[PDB]
């Protein structure tokens, strides 16, 4: 913890925007070890709940500080600070949703703040997130490398949905530091590991309590070209 | 190798269609060990040689069978012999691309036999693809689950360009095998590592050395909820 980013941090969010024209706001606190890039944050709908979607579609938009890092994968988040750093990102649903986001991460007085504004539009009256029938996400693996002077990801999820079945959606992010270009190390090709999970939730979804594992690495396989 | 898909296997591999309008032909055969998931393959453009645009873009085109499994994550493909499997896939490429294909799988005495039918169109005239500056792709990780009584793939994956760039695209894939429904034990959620290399090429690329290693496997993080 000796250091911009310690061993524990704290985290503050406010969000607020709309899904197919149903305005909310949601406020969110919480902690972790940006290094063993551990997380869980607890969040309340202030505004607009019980929200007419589900909230799992929100759950991504809830923090990239908190990624563990390997040997040869430079961070691109804590590298940032204390300027801080912002992300913009549009996830496409297979049945028809679309989730735009942007974000400002910063650090105030040695807590991270996040402000995220949020549209969503299109999500199927008959859809299981407007039908409130998903249940939770899967994991998944982040792709990511230096682009436009910042940095891509690229992901694809699964939704669990009543019933036994899944709701697909992918979405490319683009992060982008708010330090000198020539100033940090920017990483290469590499990907992350994600596990979010939902832990609790109460008075129809107008709290909620989450939890994420975030892992960069390369890939397992051994390659024969001698490449990472 | 006391079975159908035995520790060593061959194949056989026939590949026709068209890239934005130029028709072509491909041939190649190899083998591999299916339970290490380990794959090489030497291939010829026996027409339409040589092609005006990258043969990377056909690589994850020319194997189902060759990828390992740990135990909890049922094999789709290997259970689906003698009969074989099909499956079909578009992938879009973020410049414009986008490439259809359609294969069968078959076992003929003791060698697998690869049919492949496949489109390409929109593929930009100063794109990495037609100008042929592309430089093999980066590892993936495939996402897969159970849908509509077959197997989905997503897939997003990274070409690496002339100068120093990537090149990006997705896919979902269908795999279907072609033997009864309540026959093999389907797998549930889980993923593939994968790493394509080209290993050699000359006369243009006229002929492909090229060579994968494929993992199934779920995610590494621990889960909070006790999941897989």
């Amino acid at each position: 913890m000796n250091s911009l980013i310690k061993e524990n941090m704290r985290m503050m969010v406010v969000m607020e925007g709309s899904v197919n024209g149903y305005q909310f706001k949601c406020t969110g606190e919480g902690d972790g070890n940006p290094y063993m890039g551990t997380q869980t944050m607890r969040i309340k709908v202030v505004e607009g709940g019980p929200l007419p979607f589900a909230f799992d579609i929100l759950a991504t938009s809830f923090s990239k500080t908190f990624i563990k890092h390997t040997k040869g994968i430079p961070d691109f988040f804590k590298q940032s600070f204390p300027e801080g750093f912002t992300w913009e990102r549009v996830t496409r649903y297979e049945d028809g949703g679309v989730f735009t986001v942007m974000q400002d991460t910063s650090l105030e007085d040695g807590c991270l703040v996040y402000h995220a504004k949020v549209r969503g539009v299109n999500f199927p009256s008959n859809g299981a997130v407007m039908q409130k029938k998903t249940k939770g996400w899967e994991p998944s693996t982040e792709m990511l490398y230096p682009a436009d002077g910042g940095l891509r990801g690229y992901s694809q999820m699964a939704l669990n949905v009543d019933g036994g079945g899944y709701l697909s959606c992918s979405f490319e992010t683009t992060y982008r530091s708010k330090k000198t270009v020539e100033n940090f190390k920017m990483p290469g090709f590499h990907f992350v590991d994600h596990r979010l999970e939902r832990l609790e939730e109460s008075d129809k979804e107008m709290f909620v309590v989450q939890h994420e594992h975030a892992v960069a690495k390369f890939c397992d396989l051994p390659s024969k070209l001698g490449r990472l």
